């Protein structure tokens, strides 16, 4: 069997948990090498299991996103808070033992519980609306947060002084603490709970890292027969205690760009010589790779295979999705120019404007100057609110962008650094890109058009939605790339490699 360990930390507190406000996701949390690497060795038919290190109280529904929550895995937090096989809860915030007469303020984005003009508490909801965590107040100034796992109890909870975050209680389901990790300056250290010492082998740690160390030595030795294979996101913050105690068996390194530094990697000579095989999603990376140690390199691209092919057959209009995101004012209107006239020309292109930035001053000027520079069209087709045919939309999640891609005829993101999951939905997809340079995704004239020039958008867009031909060559071209990664073949050569 194949044990995978991602790399699904928190920025600034790496064991932590790495969830977002639904409101205010960051584009780089999300779907990675893991995820793709997991979903291929399933349709492959091998057996694996995902090893998490971090604290994940949202992982039952992370998992679920992907299309992974059957795909069996172990959580050394799990293990420490005693969490078993708990009974699945479904928290109604409105019947917790609020202090009598609080009232309830519904703002577009959270509940606020006061008490008389007093704050109590503001309430959280997850992506798929799940309570996650309450901010718990007195005198207006924060002092707990209760921090909830999506099976419905309560996981931890965090508190505060003056001098911000003091220490976090973690909890078992009956509400026991098992161990409190401070968060002073100076002072990370972590309190097992005396009553629960037997299970681990100090009572105080010098840091969270320390007990993860201990619980993943544990099971390497329990749970990792010698015959199978540890399958590792390359970081550093758990390379030194994964890859080099690995004795027991086989090793795969995963490179992903989003994640790696380049020169990180080809530094760290240790772990890179106990490889059996090194995986990473770009080329270029996998020929420096390729040139410095002699392994291995089998080269993934990262596919996500939730986006549909081809929908975008059925529909008359022809839907241009459109990212604003790093393009100056001049750039728009660059771009507003070339639209207006292709769509003059044919009645059924309707544009999309993405926008991907989760600041919301951010966006609303980036909105206000779009709809400013249309305005100047004088015409009603071309405005943003006979019916126009422009929008503005900002997605939240990836299952957004995913819904909003379903079909749609044609990407454009001709900024010099395109979105990087927008390119994945693309060759997921068979939506051919329109791109200002050139990128590992698209192959010209094959599966998109790389423009010199704004303006190029004149002879691209046509390309693609007026001449059907080139379409269906990028929709066919995608689904033969489609399926060295869902027949199996990539696998297997991951696999022989060694």
């Amino acid at each position: 069997m194949f044990h995978f360990i991602p790399s699904w930390y928190n920025e600034n507190r790496t064991w932590y948990d790495n969830n977002y406000l639904w409101y205010f996701k960051p584009t780089n949390v999300g779907f990675d090498d893991t995820i793709n690497q997991m979903k291929m060795f399933d349709y492959a038919g091998k057996e694996s299991r995902l090893v998490v290190l971090n604290y994940m109280p949202n992982l039952r529904y992370y998992l679920h996103r992907y299309d992974l929550l059957e795909s069996g895995y172990y959580s050394v937090f799990d293990d420490i808070q005693e969490i078993g096989n708990v009974r699945q809860q479904m928290i109604d915030f409105r019947q917790l033992n609020w202090p009598e007469g609080v009232d309830f303020t519904y703002t577009p984005f959270i509940v606020l519980v006061k008490k008389s003009g007093d704050l109590i508490a503001k309430v959280q909801f997850g992506e798929e609306g799940n309570l996650t965590h309450i901010d718990y107040f007195a005198n207006e100034q924060i002092a707990k947060k209760y921090l909830f796992d999506d099976r419905g109890f309560l996981s931890s909870i965090l508190y505060y002084d003056n001098g911000g975050e003091a220490y976090q209680d973690y909890l078992a389901p009956s509400g026991e603490r098992i161990m409190r990790e401070y968060l002073r300056e100076g002072d990370h250290h972590v309190e097992i709970n005396p009553k629960k010492a037997i299970h681990f082998l100090k009572l105080s740690y010098s840091d969270i890292e320390e007990l993860i160390r201990e619980k993943y030595l544990t099971y390497l030795h329990k749970e990792v027969s010698k015959s199978d294979t540890i399958i590792v996101s390359f970081n550093q913050v758990h390379n030194a205690f994964i890859v080099g105690n690995t004795s027991k068996g086989n090793l795969i390194l995963s490179v992903f760009s989003e994640r790696n530094n380049a020169h990180n990697v080809l530094e760290d000579y240790s772990s890179l010589s106990r490889a059996d095989a090194i995986i990473c999603d770009r080329l270029d990376i996998a020929a420096q790779l390729k040139e410095k140690i002699d392994k291995p390199v089998v080269h993934v691209s990262p596919f996500d295979t939730r986006l549909a092919l081809g929908k975008s057959n059925q529909v008359r209009d022809l839907e241009i999705y459109f990212v604003v995101d790093r393009l100056s004012h001049k750039e728009l209107q660059k771009s507003l120019t070339s639209l207006y006239k292709v769509m003059l020309k044919n009645n059924d292109i309707k544009v999309t404007f993405v926008s991907y930035e989760r600041e919301f001053e951010s966006r609303q000027l980036t909105y206000d100057y779009l709809k400013e520079a249309t305005k100047v069209f004088d015409q009603k087709f071309f405005s943003l609110s006979e019916k126009t045919r422009l929008s503005f939309t900002h997605p939240l999640s990836e299952t957004d962008i995913i819904n909003r891609l379903e079909y749609v005829r044609l990407i454009i993101d001709i900024s010099k650094i395109p979105d990087l999951y927008t390119q994945i939905a693309g060759i997921s997809s068979g939506i051919p890109q329109i791109n200002t340079i050139l990128t590992e995704f698209v192959e010209h004239r094959k599966n998109g058009y790389i423009i010199e020039e704004i303006q190029e958008l004149e002879k691209a867009i046509p390309y693609y939605c007026e001449q059907l031909t080139n379409w269906n060559r990028s929709l066919i071209y995608s689904i033969d790339k489609i399926n060295d990664y869902t027949g199996g073949q990539l696998v297997e050569r991951i696999i022989n490699s060694y």
